[PDB]
């Protein structure tokens, strides 16, 4: 029975709690995606729902838990037999992997293709489009390794004493190494079966599933991989028989559809578009089925010093403090589906998060513009001044003009400059010759963690050392504050958890200081759910379900 017939668990149901446990096998998960995967190679993806995807498909060493609650923060031991054993002040990572393991052609998984995984990585000339964060950590500057296509001397930060043994040897201390031991990247990798830039056309599977069929722009299947050992993984419960990916339809389409029933799951999980958001939080029965995650991406706008007038702090805080966070808020959709507001930079899942509000925009949320006109005044701009803000068409189009009209009422003069939504991180907003260029002293964007820690949240928006001069760019304002960098560089070897969060919150502070960074709103979204899905939660990590986790109703 279709949905709009039937109630479901309840609205939010599946945020914080399983909905429809089962441990049922058998079926085809029906899953649809209005976009093809970026890559099939492990390495090469960076889709939030393409590494939900490779749940399926691959193991890793750690892996996050099937836990909707706070643990499924947490990496867990997947391939690994236990978490990753820290020695020399958290520069050095010892894994031991399960024995006896196979990939989907039945041929072994050892600790030599862990490491294969991690040095092709480096091979950003064969295999670009991953995540690179293992680069700085593993690579000597004085005998920089050019990856293994390039040279079969392994890197000399790994180590493999045995089969099922792995020894990462870091250049400097890093807290968080677990999680990146968690990301698709390290998925092994046999050197044996990697065809290098034709990879993801016949990746090899660790996972419970194997790709049967890609058409490009069309459709994913996949099938059972019949050498997964279910009694070696603690992770995947792989009830169905097959899962079946629907991509290339339109987002509407895909809504109506998946509402109908003829899809079980949106796993590209973009969240309900607006007519089926008013369509399902209006009736009661669609509102069973319907959970409204935070997605952990925080919107905001940057402010950039290298673009005069904004070099000055108090430019900056009378910006902060002439936002109107309200009309900010309705742009982002947010009468009622605005996402959460927020005066500060983390999510409330990371342990730093905190009550931190240094420019207060009044009574009723609207702006202080006493306060801001002060600090015009201080900058010796007391009438206000002309800028551009640099955004893209769409919904941060609607923000943009939100920040104009906040802002012309204390005389800051804003145009609206536009820049190309495909490579708005590469080539627009997210490279620094582009803001130079177009004159770009604010920016609109959004953000989410790579991983699910106040580092992997917060150091590539501040970092000094994170400044991409060729694009990719996200510290926007390009702050390199020393102080902000050695308390970064202080929590990364700090072991207790208690006084890295107090640590982070420092860095917090420093930041919003500084007033780079305008916080607007922490994103919310909306997924539906089919109520003959088994299993079905918001993976805590991710802000969207673990489709990994799923079933069929019987
Ligand atoms: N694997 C992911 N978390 N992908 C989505 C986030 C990618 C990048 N941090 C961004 O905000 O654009």
């Amino acid at each position: 029975r279709p949905a709009p017939t039937t109630a479901g668990a309840g609205w939010d149901a599946g945020v914080g709690a399983l909905v429809n446990p089962s441990r049922r096998r058998g079926g085809t998960l029906r899953l649809v995606s209005s976009a093809d995967v970026d890559s099939l190679d492990p390495a090469r993806t960076y889709y939030v729902w393409v590494w939900l995807l490779q749940r399926l498909l691959n193991r890793t060493l750690m892996a996050y838990p099937t836990d909707p609650g706070p643990a499924g923060l947490v990496p867990a031991p997947d391939l690994a037999e236990g978490p990753g054993e820290v020695s020399d002040g958290g520069r050095t990572w010892t894994y031991r992997l399960r024995r006896g393991l196979r990939y989907d052609d039945g041929t072994p998984i050892t600790s030599d293709d862990v490491r294969h995984a991690v040095q092709r990585v480096f091979a950003q000339d064969v295999l670009p489009g991953g995540p690179t964060y293992l680069i700085p950590l593993l690579d000597d500057p004085e005998r920089p390794y050019p990856g293994p296509y390039r040279t079969d001397e392994p890197l000399r930060s790994v180590l493999t004493p045995d089969e099922h043994t792995i020894v990462f040897r870091l250049t400097r201390p890093f807290s968080d190494f677990d999680h990146l031991m968690a990301q698709p990247c390290a998925a092994p990798v046999p050197r044996r079966s990697d065809t290098g830039a034709d990879y993801g056309r016949d990746p090899r599977s660790s996972g419970p599933y194997r790709v049967a069929r890609h058409e490009p722009d069309t459709l994913l299947h996949l099938e059972r991989n019949p050498h997964w050992d279910r009694a070696t993984d603690p992770i995947r419960p792989a009830l169905p028989d097959r899962v079946e990916l629907t991509i290339g339809l339109d987002v509407d389409v895909l809504d109506a559809r998946l509402i109908a029933g003829e899809f079980d799951i949106n796993l590209e999980g973009r969240g309900l578009q607006h007519a089926a958001q008013r369509r399902a939080t209006a009736d009661e029965v669609l509102r069973s089925h319907t959970d409204n995650p935070r997605t952990s991406f925080l919107h905001f706008v940057a402010m950039q010093p290298h673009i005069p007038p904004f070099d000055n702090v108090h430019v900056r805080r009378a910006v902060q403090y002439a936002a109107d966070k309200i009309l900010l808020q309705d742009a982002r959709g947010g009468p009622v589906n605005g996402g959460d507001l927020t005066t500060a930079l983390f999510p409330p899942t990371l342990p730093a998060h905190q009550d931190l509000d240094l420019y207060p925009t009044g009574p009723d949320l609207r702006g202080d513009l006493d306060a801001a006109r002060a600090e015009l005044a201080a900058a010796g701009l007391p009438d206000g001044f002309r800028a551009v803000i640099g955004t893209q068409r769409g919904k941060f189009r609607l923000v943009a003009d939100a920040v104009v009209e906040s802002l012309a009422r204390v005389g800051i003069e804003l145009t609206v400059k536009e820049l190309d939504v495909a490579t708005y991180f590469s080539l627009g907003a997210g490279h620094p010759e582009t803001v130079r260029e177009h004159g770009l002293g604010l920016l609109v964007t959004d953000w989410g963690a790579d991983f699910p820690t106040e580092y992997g949240f917060l150091a590539p928006l501040v970092d000094g050392r994170q400044i991409k001069r060729n694009g990719g760019n996200w510290n926007l304002p390009e702050l390199d504050d020393p102080e902000v960098n050695a308390l970064i560089d202080e929590t990364l070897h700090t072991t207790d958890p208690a006084a890295r969060a107090e640590l982070w919150r420092a860095v917090e502070r420093r930041v919003m200081e500084h007033a780079v960074l305008l916080p607007l709103v922490h994103d919310k979204t909306l997924h539906f759910r089919n109520p003959w899905v088994t299993n079905v939660y918001v993976h805590p990590a991710f802000g969207l379900y673990d489709i990994q986790a799923m079933g069929l109703a019987e």
